[PDB]
């Protein structure tokens, strides 16, 4: 029924002259503009800096039109140039960037026209100054010709700053105080800026992606922004080390230092891309097998007999460097390979030496309270000692914040805590317990009882330690990448999960405790869910947790939820409850879990390489070093301005290469159609 | 699957290390047992922590719920120790059936999605050959 | 080392003047090359037939430049005319074709001049005529041009052919053979030759559609070019549809004869696009909905109590129509609606009934041989001879070739077999089995027994009829259609799974069947896997495929493989056995079951959309029909010329409409800039 | 070898062939087609 | 230097114009560059991309062919199939599955049942 339609946001509609000034202008006339500025001169016809409604300027569709005499025309007749140099930018156009800054001082007579109500529209914001802008854009040459002119961006203040400007201003307008951030971060962000401004471009990129993925971690709201320019400093990074040419480039790349320390600090920033270029794995490979020239081109036969054979030698060459480090023997062992399988040598014997502790061989006449140790035992202590001074020299050197932060330090303490518990064990038991009582009467508590358990377990945590062993194998890596990854989302899972038991274990514990029954009343003098016929399951809230969890994998029977007497209303309510529980964690909640897993899987395929050789590289670099060299049952027997100006020399070079590389990449389909449309236009317009 | 039961094996290896060294104490001989048996192929399930081979057999048959849980029961009061098996055998179970299955399970249809674009050529070699 | 690179094929080198010749053509001077032509003619130097060695000639790249009056000038000094009609046509200009077309008969004089050697390249295949190439590059204006000029196609014969010159051309030269088949379905399934050439589009598309689908499934090589041509013509067959714009022309164009004739004719071709298309569903919504306007705008309250209400009157408005078809109430069940919610009120009522069946409020003295019917089976007996009825109506009703075709008349097959197979062992068994015997001392085959079990599986056949109920839901009808698709994937699995199955039962009871032992040996006279303690499992090979098969959920336990002597070797055999088969059927097989109907299940949610459709509106078609009227407790009581003009004059409408529609969406920015570029190149030349 | 040699010819020169149509793509088309309309510009 | 060896001597142009017996010469060379991919670890990507255009470009030299006698004179070569046995023998996926090379194995496989499809 005629809906009205109306400009209801209706702008001051142009005049005749000023729509014929603007028309004359976007037809790229040159005499006919002359006249209208001589007779806005004198008549006072036309506002020059007048405003189509599709927010234009004469001088801004100029710069549209990248026409430069209407330029020079219309400056000379006074146009309001302020904020059209971004325009100018925004076009990336030598020509009109270089116009307004040569012309910004015409030696200015009487200031400036008065000028009322135009500085309404921008579409750049007024914290935009041009070099950002320029940087923003990624063009070398308007950067460098505004660098030229000396120019400055503010520095940002750190994530964690409470001063007392930065508290003001975040108070007052927080939009405006992000926006600035960002774009402050956006600006020096760029790979032309790095390549121009800063004197060591690969430090410059690391230090600021990881300040840019710090602040993606605190700054909510623009993650996705931060996390993107993190991504083009690493990037850049490696395309800069990418563009290298010859073995000695890389190797005074790497070596630089403000051996290896460039690389140190790449892994201590956390750049991925970077180290896992291949030239750089090219000489971790070489400097991995350094006395085994070839070891790639070899039959898998004789690497393996190789490797058989030299962990076969593990009690020796260790010794022989305690004897003679300067031998041709005793030098064998300081490399990283000779190393690494030594070490692995060790652990399999300790892992073999604990799998024979566990034999009707060694261990006689169990009867005794506090037995000594037997000969296995007294030959295992060693080896116990020796991881922990090895972890104690891990602990010091390095320092306390960075031991923690290996991951794997956790289990080796608590390895190193069950040992010690279960020595103390042994040698109190050993003190204080003599005597040959029966195992069949000793008391729960007993601690050698509880030293033996301590054991098994460690002994279980060393026997799984062998999954760090996985990304020396090319097979084994990325899997293990994936398993560490939705091993997280695992965790996830089972905060749910944790929550649902202690929900229905709380219900059925309530329901159901009434009717517990005594050990003496049941058979066998037994009570839980341990026995062959299975007792009361429900009758306190740690025998309810177990029952609920053992359900899961179906070892909990039914009849656990029949009481004594009939009541057959509350044995139906706990069956209900019971069976709620189990389509809950077995249809619901573990299907989910499949498909969790399954989508973080398909989303880490993709990087599964990159990942795997950055925790290759950490591995190898481990060995690198010289405090380590012995096995643990060994280790407790008792000019800076050359390498600067090599590496300015190489980072030259390589920084012309990347901007060679990036201007003919950066030529495209789009812009040489306009470049040839404005040379065809010009040529015939001459002719 | 080759790939994954290289890592089962060694989880398997370590847990039946494990339960191993914490129970061949308790080792009963076939006599004292009822029906003259020794081992989980049994009516009731005798000791199945009591030798390595043992504890391998019943740490592998537990993946299908073929091993009930008073394997884990001791013949004398020792609820400390019994606590401890109890919460290995359970370890162990969480492992081999929440997560190492079901990565088993993401593995392969990851693969199947990758390898179901070139299922037709490979076919025609394989029908060639 | 120097390896040697040679030319090693070394075509005839150019000669200078040809050279000449050629660079003047590809220059584009009109002037240079009439003095060659004339020097060619009287001196004999340049051979104008000549072949620059990328495969081109001075007509081909006049071709190729798109310039027509070096075109006219070569072509009047008699340059080789042949094959160059082909390249004209892909290059998609009409004033090429036109003037290649108009000049093959300029009055020729003493035949052609010789030529020797020439015709050695060509890019197209001697099969390739001007029509099947323009169909080829689907062109509207260059297929008008050459259909204006009498040309005329080959036709194919069928894929079932046997005939003397299909097979000697097939035996002879297959690849010809294959290849000129499939440039002539390429031609015939091209969109504009259908709109030109074929006087019904939609029924021509519909049949070249089903051509070539069986094409694919017959020919193996060819299968995806003969799908894509399958799918191109189902696709103009829809956008056919589409272009209409009246409720007069779509029922013009469905109810159009050789009620909706051509939407049967689509569900026979298996257009699932054509009937999926959003107007016609339209069309079947307001068809199915007859006598409850407005049925989309109501509350889903008053909605579902009007389905209660006409539901709970199944009884009445049946017999109704039994007794006065032409009265208000006798009408209301002739619309689809009613009648399908009469018939699943029917069923629901049937199912109800067997459920009650099965009560001991009916259900008395059980201890008679051959009981009679009780009431409910009394009452049951017309439903059943109902069903039977109406199969048989079924059955006769479109013929012996369509009833199969519906892949759920098995069920109903098997249905009635179970009914017929249950009537009959009743009746025989009150004849002849008259008596009180208790049921204890009853023998294994008596046929109360028999009927027994085969009432309950047509019971649970009956239940799970009402799958098929899914498609009138638009939330559970892509559902089973993703189940339809699996269940293809689960048999594909179960053949390997059935195989492995017979594997390793044979293996067991090879292994196993010496240690048998009588039922009289083993505890409460029992033997098999079905006893309290589980008995010998792989003693016969139908007991160890029992065992084998309920080992994968379970429910079979471990001490099955113990032997009553002390065997330890043939136990521990077995045992492995036993673990292999579960390791594959439980760690490998299912796994990738889970992983092949997950991947066929992300293949099939795509199209989720448009096969529900078509399942629905092949359920909705089945209810317009006379036939069928009654429930089945009810079935068992005692001028076309005039419709030619319209439809053409639709045609006319909507093939002009759909051929604008591909020439604006056929003008690309390649095309445009290429045409810009000529018209300039044109312009500046001419001035 | 020279009834495979005659083969290959054809096959050779049909593979450049189906190589260079389908090598002329938009870009190079429009830069060839700007710099003939340069050249013919220049030389009018 | 040897990447960049590779990169050339694996263009399909310069087999077409400097060796005489291109399909054998792109079989070789995308062995070899497969060989090169298992051992050479950081150029995998590169070198797996080169033999797949080796046989590619074999792929589409044997599917320029336009009849039958043309096929068996190519598959029947010799320095019966030959050049087929050649291709199983260094892992020519897609010049084997080739639906001409499919259709010739067809017809010789029913070879006393013609009309089997
Ligand atoms: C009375 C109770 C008795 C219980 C007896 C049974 C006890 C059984 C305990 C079993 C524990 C098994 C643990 C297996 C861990 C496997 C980890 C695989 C993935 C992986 O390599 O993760 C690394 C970290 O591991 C880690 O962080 C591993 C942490 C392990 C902690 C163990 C103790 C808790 C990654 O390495 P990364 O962190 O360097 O990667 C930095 C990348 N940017
Ligand atoms: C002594 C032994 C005693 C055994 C006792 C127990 C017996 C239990 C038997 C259970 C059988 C259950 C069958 C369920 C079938 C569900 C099908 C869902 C998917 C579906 O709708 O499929 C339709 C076809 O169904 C079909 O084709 C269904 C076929 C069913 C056959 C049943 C008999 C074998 C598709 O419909 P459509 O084929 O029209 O789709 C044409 C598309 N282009
Ligand atoms: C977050 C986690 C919760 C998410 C929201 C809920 C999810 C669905 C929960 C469904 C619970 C069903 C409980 C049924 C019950 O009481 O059974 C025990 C009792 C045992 O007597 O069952 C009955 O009494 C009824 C017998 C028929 C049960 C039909 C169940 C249909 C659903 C089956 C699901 C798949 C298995
Ligand atoms: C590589 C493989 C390892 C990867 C790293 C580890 C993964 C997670 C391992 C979780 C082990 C939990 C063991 C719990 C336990 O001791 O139970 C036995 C014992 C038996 O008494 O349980 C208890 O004593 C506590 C009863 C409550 C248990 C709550 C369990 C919450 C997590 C459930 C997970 C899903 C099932
Ligand atoms: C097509 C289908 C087949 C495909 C090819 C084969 C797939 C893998 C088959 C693996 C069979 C393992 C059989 C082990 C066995 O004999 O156990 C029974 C017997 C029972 O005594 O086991 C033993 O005697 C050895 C005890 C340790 C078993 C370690 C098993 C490692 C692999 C576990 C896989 C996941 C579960
Ligand atoms: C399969 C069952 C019996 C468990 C076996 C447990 C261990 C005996 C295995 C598990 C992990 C294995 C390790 C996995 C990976 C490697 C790296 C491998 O070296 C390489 O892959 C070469 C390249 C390099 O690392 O420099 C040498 C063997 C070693 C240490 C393996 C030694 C044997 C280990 C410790
Ligand atoms: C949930 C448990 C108790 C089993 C219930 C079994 C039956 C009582 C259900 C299963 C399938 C149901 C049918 C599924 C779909 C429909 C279509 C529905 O109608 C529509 O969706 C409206 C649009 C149209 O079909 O025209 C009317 C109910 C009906 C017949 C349902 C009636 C009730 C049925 C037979
Ligand atoms: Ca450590
Ligand atoms: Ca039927
Ligand atoms: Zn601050
Ligand atoms: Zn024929």
């Amino acid at each position: 029924d005629r809906i009205p339609l109306q400009i209801v946001r209706a702008e001051t509609e142009l005049s005749a002259e000023e729509k014929a000034f603007l028309n004359a202008v976007e037809k790229g006339d040159y005499a006919t503009v002359k006249q209208a500025l001589q007779e806005a001169e004198i008549y006072y016809n036309v506002n020059i800096n007048c405003m189509d409604p599709l927010g234009r300027s004469a001088l801004l569709i100029a710069i549209e039109n990248e026409n430069l005499e209407i330029m020079e025309l219309l400056l000379n007749h006074s146009v309001y140039v302020g904020d059209a140099l971004l325009y100018a930018i925004r076009k990336e156009v030598v020509g009109a960037v270089e116009l307004l800054l040569s012309y910004r001082r015409p030696s200015g007579e009487k200031q400036v026209p008065t000028l009322m109500m135009d500085t309404q529209f921008s579409e750049f914001t007024p914290d935009i100054t041009p070099i950002m802008l320029a940087a923003h854009t990624n063009n070398y040459e308007i950067i460098k010709l505004l660098v030229q002119k000396r120019v400055t961006i503010p520095r940002p203040h750190q994530i964690r700053c409470n001063c007392v400007e930065c508290v003001s201003s975040s108070e007052v307008d927080s939009l405006r105080h992000s926006r600035s951030r960002l774009n402050i971060y956006k600006a020096l962000a760029s790979p032309s800026l790095i390549a121009l401004s800063s004197e060591d471009p690969i430090l410059t990129a690391f230090r600021l992606g990881w300040e840019l993925k710090e602040l993606s971690k605190v700054e909510n709201e623009f993650k996705a922004e931060y996390e993107e320019l993190s991504q083009q400093c690493k990037l850049f990074a490696k395309d800069l080390l990418d563009q290298a040419r010859s073995s000695r480039e890389l190797e005074i790349i790497l070596n630089h230092r403000d051996d290896l320390a460039k690389l140190k600090v790449a892994i201590k920033y956390h750049q991925k891309e970077f180290v896992a270029q291949p030239n750089c794995q090219q000489l971790l490979a070489t400097l991995w097998y350094d006395g085994f020239p070839g070891w790639r081109r070899k039959h898998w036969v004789v690497k393996l007999l190789t490797c058989m054979t030299i962990g076969f030698l593990f009690p020796m060459l260790s010794i022989a460097y305690l004897i003679s480090p300067r031998s041709n023997l005793g030098l064998f062992i300081k490399k990283p390979f000779i190393k690494f399988i030594c070490h692995t040598a060790s652990y399999l014997t300790f892992l073999f030496m604990l799998l024979l502790a566990s034999q009707h061989i060694v261990r006689t006449d169990l009867h005794v309270q506090g037995p000594p140790p037997t000969v296995v035992e007294w030959m295992i202590l060693p080896w116990v000692l020796g991881f922990i001074w090895g972890e104690i020299k891990e602990m010091w050197d390095g320092g306390f914040t960075e031991y923690i932060h290996d991951w794997w330090n956790l289990m080796d303490f608590a390895m190193n805590s069950l040992y010690l518990a279960t020595i103390s064990l042994k040698i109190v038991a050993y003190v204080k317990y003599n005597g040959s009582r029966p195992r069949e009467e000793w008391e729960m508590w007993h601690p050698t009882l509880i030293a033996e358990a301590l054991f098994a377990i460690s002994n279980i945590l060393s026997s799984l330690r062998l999954i760090s062993l996985f990304t020396a194998n090319s097979h084994l890596g990325p899997l293990q990448i994936s398993l560490g990854r939705m091993l997280l989302d695992i965790l996830k899972f089972l905060f749910i999960y944790c929550l649902v038991l202690l929900a229905f274990a709380n219900g059925l514990n309530q329901l159901y405790f009434y009717y517990e029954t005594r050990a003496i009343d049941e058979p066998n003098n037994c009570k839980g869910i341990r026995c062959e016929k299975q007792n009361n399951a429900f009758s306190t809230l740690f025998e309810t947790l177990q029952s609920l969890f053992w359900s899961v994998f179906g070892l909990l029977n039914l009849y656990v939820t029949n009481v004594k007497a009939r009541h057959e209303f509350t044995e139906f309510v706990g069956a209900t409850m019971f069976g709620t529980y189990n389509v809950i964690s077995l249809v619901v909640l573990l299907n989910m879990l499949i498909a969790m897993m399954n989508n973080s899987y398909q989303l880490i395929a993709d990087h599964a390489d990159i990942e795997w050789k950055f925790a290759r590289t950490k591995l190898w670099m481990s060995y690198f070093d010289e405090g380590g060299t012995l096995p643990p049952p060994f280790n407790i027997i008792p000019d800076s301005l050359i390498q600067n100006q090599h590496y300015q020399e190489v980072i030259r070079n390589l920084v012309k290469r990347y901007v060679a590389a990036m201007i003919r990449n950066s030529k495209t389909h789009e812009g040489l159609t306009e470049e040839n449309f404005k040379e065809l236009k010009q040529d015939i317009s001459s002719f």
